[PDB]
């Protein structure tokens, strides 16, 4: 089995910025990786294309994936509105870690975050399931549109997304 790779093409106020690609650790968290993979291809009929990064805190993380309410209160998984925490094998080791956002135990949906710092205090409560493979420079560029309270100064969108391999 080969861990899947997905990509996001990022835009800033509609203008193309660049691509971020991710390795999804399906060998360690297959249910969580499959959710993010399928939402990235849109193959269930819904997913990330067109959604935004609603909270970007420089020196911390970029959060996105709310395609139902567009503001960080919504989203849904391919398994239903919520699904369980699969495991916590992987840790928040540094910039580029891809992890699930949640509102409590066993509340994963579609929202995710990309770390731009080591966030070890989230270990064991957010499921880590991938990492940036290429385009950390694009993530760093996105980070410059964030702010201390997370509000973005330009609209940061996933203009396209899908699977590479
Ligand atoms: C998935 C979604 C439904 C959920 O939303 C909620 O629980 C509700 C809708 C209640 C919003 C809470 C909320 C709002 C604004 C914030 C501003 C700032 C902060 N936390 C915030 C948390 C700071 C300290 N931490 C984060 O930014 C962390 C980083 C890791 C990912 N991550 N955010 C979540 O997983 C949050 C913990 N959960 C949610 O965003």
């Amino acid at each position: 089995m080969v861990n899947p790779t997905v990509f996001f093409d990022i835009a800033v106020d509609g203008e193309p910025l660049g691509r971020v690609s991710f390795e999804l650790f399906a060998d360690k968290v297959p249910k969580t990786a499959e959710n993010f993979r399928a939402l990235s291809t849109g193959e269930k009929g819904f997913g990330y294309k067109g959604s935004c990064f609603h909270r970007i805190i420089p020196g911390f993380m970029c959060q996105g994936g709310d395609f139902t309410r567009h503001n960080g209160t919504g989203g849904k998984s391919i398994y239903g509105e919520k699904f369980e925490d699969e495991n916590f094998i992987l840790k928040h080791t540094g910039p580029g870690i891809l992890s699930m956002a949640n509102a409590g135990p066993n509340t994963n949906g579609s929202q995710f975050f990309i770390c731009t710092a080591k966030t070890e205090w989230l270990d064991g409560k957010h499921v880590v399931f991938g990492k940036v493979k290429e385009g950390m420079n694009i993530v760093e560029a996105m980070e410059r549109f964030g702010s201390r309270n997370g509000k973005t100064s330009k609209k940061i969108t996933i203009a396209d997304c899908g699977q590479l391999e």
